[PDB]
């Protein structure tokens, strides 16, 4: 039921996602692990808060059937609570550059002017990295299955209730629940990717254009392939979480600053999305991530 | 009720044990760990089978679960990190016996035989005092090794002789002097290979022994503890045969799969001197 055009979308973002998205996490490899004033306290204080709601255990599954297990430690009061940051580092740096791979093998996003490529990158990366992470999120089990890796979220004393306080756990318990396809997941990181409202965007135009389109296609993909009357407002359920998403990555962001400023954690790459010291200029690897 | 002599005998060996027992294995560093990713022999290997956990500082704690048993090298996971442990082990052994006042006036070479002879005994004793019977672990420090669950429980378990005498020796809830004069029995033992002063080391262990039994009548006068020193000298007659199959295990998986330190190497090796260059080191540095 959709046009041809929309067809020929859905297999550019689809084939996209299939040569930049390392579901198995196989590639992902030389990581680092947990080893074996009053302004400043108050620093501290914010730090301290941001790193608790979102705890988890690390599992690194062997070849031979060996299991190693990482169970953080509880805050003292000490640098104790960034154990686990630069592994997450690298993680996110080698879920980017994925990213960055995904928007270059789209055609709408390769004709745009370098300086709009890089905003808009720089303006979905949390977001693209967390819906891919939710395609391999376990609800039943709390955890992140990314190949030998895991990631389970840790019992804090509260249940479900306490951890769904945490915006970014709710999100990833309420997408799951949807239960979405391939094409939709893909379709939401193209609308995602093309975001108009983002800083630094100068063919603003174009991009809410785009953005219009790759949401038509969303809203007729679910027309066609899903039962007309119970999935009636799934668009709609699809595009209230994509705005949530935006609310949770300038949040996390923001987190994200305090800690670096304090403690600093972030991979080259990374310092350039946060802002850290022209866009080419201020953001000179993913302009040669992107020249490629 | 002990002589002066007696109790002298008592202090050296329990302020030996104190400065050579790192009981929170705090020194203990820098050791191979299982990396990030032939009937009898594996029959106990897969008794003997431990759970690595490490605990840091900040209270954060890594977990190692041993691979299941599919044949292949996967049974010696662990085993290039027992052998830094045992060798850190028998480096405080040795620190133990140069210390007391009776071993160092020894000719080298047969402070070389004794502690060759008696390096598993000691160091199983000293793991004795670390292992909680109850949870089945060694609790070493930050470090614990949990003994994994096999079919039969504690019957297939108890099946293993040196798995039945931790339990065993942990039911007679010895005091330290009676596991530090353990100690001393199995340090001077005359028969073993390569003594020449026999008779003076027959001697040293039949003080230390009767020591032990005058402590005993001293102070554990409860019905529990009848035969208590008997017992004791059993379980040492039990070590002594303990030892001799297991390094022979040791020999046969070294020779498949090369796990030993270089000192285990010395030990395991069948002048004196030449052939213990690290432990003649050992013993002629100073404490
Ligand atoms: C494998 C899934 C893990 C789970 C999944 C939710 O996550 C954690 C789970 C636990 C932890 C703790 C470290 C334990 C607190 C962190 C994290 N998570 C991050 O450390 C993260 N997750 N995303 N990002 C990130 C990535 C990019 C490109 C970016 O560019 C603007 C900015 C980013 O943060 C603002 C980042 C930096
Ligand atoms: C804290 C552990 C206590 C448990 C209880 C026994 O142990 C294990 C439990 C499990 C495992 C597995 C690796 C899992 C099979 C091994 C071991 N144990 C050793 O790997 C050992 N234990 N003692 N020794 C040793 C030490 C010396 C000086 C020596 O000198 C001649 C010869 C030795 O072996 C013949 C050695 C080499």
């Amino acid at each position: 039921g959709l046009t041809e055009e929309q067809r020929m979308m859905i297999r550019e973002l689809m084939d996209a996602q299939m040569k930049t998205f390392d579901t198995t996490f196989s590639h992902f490899k030389n990581f680092r692990l947990p080893g074996v004033s009053r302004e400043e306290a108050a620093k501290w204080s914010q730090v301290r808060k941001d790193l608790c709601s979102l705890k988890v255990s690390l599992q690194l599954r062997g070849e031979d059937g060996s299991v190693w297990n990482y169970k953080p430690p509880a805050d003292s009061g000490g640098k104790e609570i960034f154990s686990l940051l630069p592994h997450m580092a690298d993680m996110s740096t080698y879920m980017f550059k994925g990213i960055i791979s995904f928007a270059k093998v789209i055609s709408y996003f390769r004709d745009l002017p370098i300086e709009d490529q890089i905003s808009l990158l720089k303006g979905a990366a949390f977001e693209l990295c967390q819906l891919r992470f939710n395609t391999v999120f376990n609800a039943e089990t709390g955890t992140w299955e990314c190949g030998r890796l895991s990631y389970c979220l840790e019992d804090t004393a509260g249940g479900f209730q306490q951890l769904l306080l945490e915006p970014m756990l709710k999100f990833h318990y309420m997408l799951k629940k949807l239960q979405l396809h391939e094409e939709e997941y893909v379709l939401m990181q193209a609308i995602s990717l093309f975001s108009p409202d983002r800083p630094g965007v100068l063919q603003h135009r174009v991009v809410d254009q785009l953005q219009e389109q790759f949401a038509i296609t969303l809203k007729s993909y679910i027309e066609c392939n899903r039962p007309q009357p119970a999935h009636r407002f799934l668009f709609l359920k699809i595009m209230a979480m994509l705005t949530e998403l935006r609310s949770i990555n300038a949040q996390h962001t923001q987190r994200a600053l305090r800690i670096q400023d304090i403690h600093p954690f972030a991979t080259p790459l990374m310092q350039e999305l946060f802002g850290i010291t022209s866009l080419t200029e201020r953001h000179k690897i993913l302009h040669r991530l992107l020249q490629e």
